[PDB]
């Protein structure tokens, strides 16, 4: 549960002291010195003589057109934290502004705080600018390795998704979100803006969207600085914000001024927001218009006007870096220098190379420190859920009448589970959901919370389950749902977002950043302590699209995911959920992780229940099992034939298969895998089962027949150096399907229970089964021609129960 | 060029008649009714007694709740349409409204004449019910079997990308883009609002957004419904719209009256259209305020308000069928029936069961028809592009100074390939880029054409190669660039986008659909003629992400595109560009190339050119190839070790490491590989290589090092079954990598030309070679070592130039 820190929502009541902005401007002024230093300076980062090209780096990496606009916020941004005492979270849209973010760092003194390598004195200032974007260094981002960071920005445009997730059951939490114009033109961004509607000003926190309005991308100008600033101001207050606007930079108006004029229009904003807050201890039905902020400031604010001959501040020029190179000519290194001096760092520095004690005055002290917030290493504030008795959900039914058993639907029993983590850990968990929660069957949630809802009510007849405050919230946006999960992940709580299958990858990118996000953390950032995975339920999946159609049907996000598994990181788990049981047991192991990516692929159809608890539990700790239960064969000599299963579906119709080889009297070894990555290569994965575990289960000699959810593909390439591979004959989706039955579906795919009985005789003996193979092929076109005159699928397919099953 | 259909931009100067509204409401009837029916019935289309239960479908599949607001609609629309003469394609953003596409086809004719056992008569509407989402009958979306769709909207959100792709360079062309107040809530629909600043009302055509606001998606309310008026038309003039709001169904307003107040506003908007158009071809640099409507109706309108006591119309619950069963009870069956007799269908039909004339009289004819539309078929459309000899843009120095020469940029010579494209084929031919045209090196382009910019201009200093039309347009959103190109092609025209290889990422799931909307295509639809390729350019790759870090390494585009290479459609290209000359040869296919996606991956750093272009054709045509020249073994028995890359940078490394295993006198081949899917069994892709062919390239008996620009996963999973498999030590991209030097991103991946030259002898000889890999293994952390010291690349790494240039 989010903590409480400093003092929340207070107004200053006294104008911002003139001793304050004087503080701020020296911020300002070192801050871009530290800025074009890291990006520009090996050594002598004082300019000490002789300064000479010498000192400067010789592939220029960084970007400065975003940076001298942060500097300038943050600088204002840490003088409000300090006078206020308000626990403040920033997001830094512009991400390629990793140097205002790692100055921040060095100035508070979280980054001498962790990495006291990188000392406050001339020396350490000298491995701080050579350190970034540079073998054996820094990013060039404001990656996972800056203290104050949740959000790289690298990927541009889940600013604001990562700003309102963080403020939701935050109550104390200020999140000044600065947003690229760039970044506004995203699609996320774009959506990210009507959140306001989806969070509540008195049981959530309060986000401040600050649109960095610096006119320009990387080689054009952006849509919201040439549109009328009239169509600006509609448009913000259209999406429920009341718009301030800033200016500065333009003209000559000199740096004392447009702090003081910046200062009192940001006390004024926040004197509207001190008043949201308080209105919402009394009225929160009502929704507030929100303010917003536009900076608009010329892009490179600071930097040379002109430099040979192009204009350089306030156009996409400045957007790398103004000056292309500051060692092929000495006029160049001549721009550098002057540039450099115009700080006038001999004010800012002692000669013992420390920034003087009057730059840093203003600034915040301990855990109010943009560095040190613990919102900001979200794992510190992080609790373990309280999960109640996985035993209380299992289906019982199985132990009583046997594996195969019943027409349930297994997300529900992961939604009577969820429901009961939401009632005993409140405003520690939340359900995201694109409009899909009740269509996965998770709605038993609905039971102890409400879909949150900040927008207009109208009638109880439509109305149902919705309250101005709730843990569950939904949108039609899988971008806004990773996004909100995603933040309020990283400010330490925990949570689950469910899709339809096909529809995971709209946010494939967001799955790739994430995971670098903690690929990176898990490697080289132990200060950085674990966050609640990101746990991710795949349903309404590929097999059971039939009524959808082929627009639906793309299990691909395994093939994705799969790209994040390597160095032994264990940041991706890709889940097969069997059944309900094998669903709980995933779904215990996912809400304990950590640093995980969590992919929980489950059925929402009726279908049968093959394992107990305790069975599911098993196959899941090594990720595959052997199914004694269901094997004619007694160990691996006797068995002709090993068939395989991965999905509750192949499992199905494997299953099937088996009942069907069995009347023929074939022996065969019936597997099942729950866990994907187990099948990786033990040299790649220490995780995975060992080659001696692998061809215990798969048998070393005798073919395999292998039926998979996904695309055979992502199998083919996991087992390539395993035992046996080459004696796998792997079925997966195939690109058919269309809206049709559930047969027709896995038969179009060659993965329906006739065509895997004719593939398991085939790999027997084809000569002599070839009968009963031709039998099969035949009735395979009987079963389709039954549906198409029907309308509904033949009675074989359809009343079929596993054998092991009794009355 | 799009064609000049019917006569644009035409007022009326009269009022709609009573005629045709009469019509229209005998339209939404009768298309209510064939979609009620498409949902619930098997058989006994019009009620001939008895009928019963039995006559209902046993499983329903459809949405009702949209599908009646998209009756009305495509009603108005095409009235519209015949009293106006006005070439318009609509795009049914809520695409699950699929029988509101159907009955629209059915009613305009194309549905017959595309499908001729589908009669005009009892018989016929029996087989259109029940094929309706049936085994071996017909999809539930508006699918590409569809007369008359260029978007299927099963995934929502590119409603607005694909309407304003549609009309760029389609001047006489409107599109009315029916976007649901759910999809709205989409960040690629939200964006798409915007485009209205990237296209011109003189050279562009008009984009009409409809906001379907029927106040619900699945189980929830939307937004945009339930935030106040005054915000929502704040919120679309803040955006460049001039909006017009339309209520309608909320209270007891006879239909008529409904019909004649929306034929108004709908005049009153298109009048404003008008006005619009007329102005752009005297003025074009002053972009207007474009109408968008807002259509505020109950969602599942003029089905049962209350069933079993719950609220259904103007609710949630009428989003897939608002009577959950027909069969189950006596008193849900009469639910059904008398909700079929409130559309009176006596009045619509004649004995034969054919829709009355008196019914459809108002509908336009020929080719304005939804359904005949060229635009909807935009490979009848498509000419074949006037490209230039290729011979022009070879890199003639490999010739000259031999094989592995030079420093040149590859995707610079495509950047000039396709310059004099759009020279030669004005109007036909655009480049798309999320502000990445420039980074990409495709600014050549820029001699001939211009960004298009319609937001606002302030100065010559900072505006360059900006014009209000352009053949090149710019948003940061991949969303749009790939939704604005996939209209482009749909409408019968060709492009090409440029994207960071990291962020193709962004747009994964409009490959998919666009993949799974050709594959559908080439299966089953002969009558959709073919449509030029979707051309991507992935370059500033990953192997030249060192200036940008972590956040930028991400080729696994590959990974997406192998998911959709199946049945022999052939609708996917993987190609990696070796260099400027494979890239030249790799264009020209792709450019000539239908019914395709094309990922082309191509390095936009400077390096070496290896092949001329009639080798580089000669590698493309079979698709891998011996490097004969390169190679010390002169036939595959004498061969030690088998030296394979795909893409520009594996390539680099590995033509480095045959150099060091040249003065080590080590006899191997050398294999280039620029499609990838030659590689794919034989048994799978009837287009690639011959388990003979494989063999003879790659050795039967060989250690082959496979060096891959992508996940090595990909190619470990496509070999499976081909000659010598087991044998391939396959090396790509690991998930290693930072803010560092070009050697450091190869090394921390173990794809650096040392360590290739170290596993090339430790496939060999482990023991002979053991002092040599030793060597190279030190040598690797000296050269980053030396990068760390100095800030740059050890020389050794930088300098290097194959042994066989002059
Ligand atoms: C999703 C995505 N697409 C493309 C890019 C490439 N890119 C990185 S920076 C940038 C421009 C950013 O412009 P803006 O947000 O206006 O930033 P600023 O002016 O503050 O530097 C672009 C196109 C990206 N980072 N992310
Ligand atoms: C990208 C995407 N995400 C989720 C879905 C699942 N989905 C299907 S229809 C729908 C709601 C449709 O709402 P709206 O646009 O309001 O359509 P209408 O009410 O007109 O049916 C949802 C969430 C989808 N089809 N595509
Ligand atoms: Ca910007
Ligand atoms: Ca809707």
């Amino acid at each position: 549960t989010s903590p409480v820190i400093g003092t929340p929502w207070k107004k200053l009541n006294a104008p911002v002291s003139e001793e304050a902005l004087e503080g701020v401007d020296k911020y300002w002024r070192v801050a871009n010195y530290l800025s074009i230093g890291q990006i520009y300076l090996r050594s002598n980062p004082l300019m000490k003589e002789p300064f000479t090209r010498e000192d400067v780096k010789h592939r220029l990496v960084g970007h400065w057109g975003t940076t001298p606009g942060l500097n300038f916020l943050i600088g204002h941004i840490n003088r409000f934290i300090a006078d206020h005492g308000q626990n403040t979270v920033i997001i830094m849209g512009p991400g390629h502004g990793g140097p205002a973010g790692t100055s921040q760092s060095y100035l508070d003194g979280t980054y001498t705080e962790t990495f006291p390598k990188i000392t406050k004195d001339e020396a350490g200032l000298q491995k701080f600018f050579r350190q970034f974007s540079y073998p054996g260094g820094i990013p060039s981002h404001f990656a996972p390795e800056t203290p104050g960071s949740i959000h790289e920005g690298g990927e541009l445009g889940y600013a604001l998704s990562h700003a309102y997730g963080a403020i939701m059951d935050n109550p104390s939490l200020f999140v000044p979100a600065i947003v690229g114009d760039g970044e506004a033109e995203t699609g996320p961004l774009a959506t990210g803006w009507q959140s306001n509607k989806l969070v509540n000003p008195r049981t959530d926190g309060i986000v401040l969207p600050i649109l960095h309005l610096n006119g320009y991308k990387i080689a054009n100008p952006t849509i919201l600085s040439r549109i009328s600033d009239e169509e600006l101001h509609e448009f913000f207050h259209g999406m429920g914000y009341e718009p301030y606007e800033f200016v500065a930079g333009f003209d000559d108006e000199d740096h004392m001024s447009i702090h003081r004029r910046f200062a009192e229009l940001w006390e004024t904003i926040w004197d509207e927001i001190c008043d949201i807050k308080a209105t919402a201890q009394t009225d929160n039905v009502h929704r507030p218009f929100y303010p917003m902020l536009i900076f608009r400031t010329p892009k490179g604010w600071t930097c040379p006007k002109y430099i040979d001959g192009k204009k350089t501040e306030g156009s996409w020029r400045s957007h790398q870096v103004p000056l292309a190179s500051a060692r092929d000519t000495e006029a160049h290194f001549e721009v550098l220098k002057n540039w450099l001096e115009s700080y006038k760092p001999e004010e800012l520095f002692d000669a013992n190379g420390a920034v003087k004690d009057d730059v840093l005055a203003f600034m915040p002290k301990g855990e109010l420190r943009i560095g040190a917030n613990p919102n900001a290493n979200g794992g510190v504030i992080r609790n373990d859920l309280k999960l109640p008795n996985l035993e209380d959900y299992e289906v019982k039914e199985v132990a009583e009448y046997g594996h195969g058993w019943g027409q349930l639907e297994a997300t529900r029993t992961l939604g009577a589970y969820t429901r009961d983590i939401i009632k005993n850990n409140p405003r520690d968990f939340r359900i995201f959901g694109p409009d899909e929660t009740a269509s996965n069957r998770l709605q038993a949630s609905y039971e102890v919370t409400n879909k949150q809802w900040d927008a207009g009510y109208i009638s109880d007849e439509v109305d149902e389950h919705m309250h101005v405050s709730g843990q569950v919230v939904e949108q039609l946006s899988e971008h806004q749902m990773e996004g909100f999960l995603e933040a309020y992940l990283l400010t330490g709580r925990h949570g689950i977002w469910s899709s339809y299958e096909s529809f995971v990858h709209v946010i494939d990118s967001m799955l790739n950043q994430h995971a670098k996000w903690l690929e990176a953390t898990v490697r080289e950032i132990p200060w950085r302590k674990p966050i609640a995975s990101m746990n991710l339920l795949v349903s309404s999946h590929v097999w059971r699209q039939d009524h959808n159609g082929f627009s639906h049907q793309d299990p691909g996000v395994t093939s994705v995911l799969l790209n994040k598994c390597f160095h032994n990181d264990h940041v991706i788990g890709i889940y097969f959920a069997t059944d309900a049981n094998m669903l709980l047991a995933i779904a215990e192991k996912c809400y304990k992780s950590t640093n995980k990516i969590n992919a929980i692929i489950a059925g929402k159809q009726p279908a049968a229940t093959w394992l107990t608890l305790d069975e599911a539990r098993a196959e899941l700790e090594k990720g595959a099992a052997a199914w004694d239960w269901a094997s004619t064969a007694k160990n691996n000599d006797e068995a002709e034939v090993v068939l395989a299963a991965a999905g509750d579906v192949p499992t199905q119709e494997i299953m099937a298969a088996s009942d069907k080889l069995k009347e023929l009297g074939v022996k065969f070894k019936v597997v099942n895998v729950a866990d994907l990555l187990s099948l990786q290569s033990a040299k790649e994965n220490d995780e995975a089962l060992t080659d001696e575990e692998f061809a215990d289960i798969f048998t070393a000699d005798k073919p395999v027949l292998f039926a998979y959810h996904s695309y055979a593909h992502d199998v083919r390439g996991l087992i390539y150096d395993r035992p046996n591979h080459d004696n796998f004959n792997v079925h997966g989706y195939e690109e058919e399907g269309s809206t049709t039955t559930p047969y027709d579906m896995v038969r179009v795919n060659r993965i329906d229970r006739y065509e895997l009985t004719a593939e398991a005789l085939r790999m027997i003996d084809a000569d002599k089964y070839a009968d009963k193979i031709d039998e099969l092929e035949k009735f395979r076109d009987e079963a389709f021609q039954f549906a198409v005159d029907n309308g509904y699928d033949h009675p074989d397919y359809t009343d079929w129960v596993y054998s092991g099953v009794n009355t």
